[PDB]
């Protein structure tokens, strides 16, 4: 069995290996990369996502989100308070202001200590989930707006044609912006490219151990757990590495820098934080190996998780027994 300790693997494809996306994902899995839940892919030196980032300031962040925390430093939830619209140039200036800017630090480990000690005492503003792409149309390799669609994969594997579309999303971050513990919708893969700016630190639980994280979360968030049998679908709960180690939960961590891709694998729980002003692009995708995870994915039916149009068909075809209850949650 490849990668039996479920370590995060880092890949350096050549330009020839960067041509065929599906084939390279399958290669990484042949080496055991999925067992970690997360992998890093460093593009060949010949590749670029676009020519420059000098002309992005006029992108609009229609609904910036202020991430307000409640709890204790290592075990907290966050809610998202909507703010007035602002441009990417306005948000960059905000991120660099004395109130929001990254503090002085020694190295990534010192900044990680500072994050976990102090996050809850601040409310950083995140531009999340903005439909769009920063890949040039002429970039032919690993262009996250030109991937094979999940609807086409389901149709290729199972024969059923379904409605829905699959497009990328932009994230504009600042120091302390936070992504809560989650797996993807329908336990899909994700791919995330850090276009510019400061790093993103990730934490991940191996898929084979995901239920250990769920059981800890039910213990740590007992009201939320009574409210919903899949409350981590709400994407609001944070647990620190120190707390995870105290409770024996297997996990790993890694820092993504500008110019690097990360892939999350089906049922790989992940969480993390941004170091300073940055911009990332991410999309969900599927492979043949996903189908069995989609059929078994938990679902939120309490009403909180509310998701895209295109998840309807995935539930309807892969989980027909759960469909009626889940759809009530959506309405
Ligand atoms: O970068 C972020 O805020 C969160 N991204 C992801 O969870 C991802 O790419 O799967
Ligand atoms: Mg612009
Ligand atoms: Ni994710
Ligand atoms: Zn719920």
């Amino acid at each position: 069995a490849q990668n039996p300790n479920c370590n995060i693997m880092i890949f350096h494809p050549t330009k020839e290996e960067f041509n065929d996306f599906d084939k390279y994902i399958a290669y990484m899995e042949s080496q055991g990369a999925h067992r970690a839940g997360l992998a890093k892919i460093i593009p060949p030196k010949e590749w670029k996502a676009r020519e420059t980032y000098d002309n992005i300031s006029e992108i609009l962040i229609a609904t910036p989100l202020q991430q307000v925390a409640s709890g204790r430093a290592g075990v907290f939830t966050q809610y998202h308070k909507k703010k007035k619209a602002m441009t990417v140039g306005e948000y960059r200036h905000l991120a660099n202001s004395k109130k929001y800017q990254t503090p002085p630090h020694q190295n990534f480990e010192d900044l990680e200590r500072k994050y976990w000690k102090n996050r809850i005492y601040n409310s950083p503003i995140y531009g999340a989930d903005i439909s769009g792409s920063l890949f040039d149309e002429n970039t032919k390799q690993w262009n996250l707006g030109h991937l094979g669609t999940i609807q086409d994969l389901l149709e290729k594997e199972c024969g059923v044609v379904i409605e829905g579309v699959n497009t990328p999303y932009l994230y504009f971050g600042m120091w302390k912006t936070t992504f809560a513990w989650h797996t993807e919708d329908m336990d899909l893969y994700s791919i995330n490219y850090l276009h510019l700016g400061e790093p993103k630190t990730w934490y991940v639980v191996p898929p084979e151990h995901g239920q250990r994280l769920e059981r800890l979360a039910r213990e740590l968030f007992p009201g939320s757990s009574r409210g919903c049998g899949a409350f981590l679908r709400h994407k609001v709960a944070l647990i620190s590495p120190t707390v995870l180690k105290e409770n024996g939960i297997p996990f790993n961590r890694i820092t993504q820098e500008a110019g690097e891709f990360m892939v999350t694998f089906p049922y790989g729980y992940h969480a993390g934080f941004n170091h300073g002003f940055n911009c990332a692009e991410a999309i969900n995708f599927a492979t043949p190996r996903w189908i069995d995870y989609g059929k078994m994915a938990s679902q939120c039916s309490c009403g909180e998780a509310r998701v895209t149009f295109s998840m309807d068909a995935f539930v309807r075809i892969l989980q027909p027994e759960r469909y009626d209850l889940w759809k009530r949650g959506q309405d």
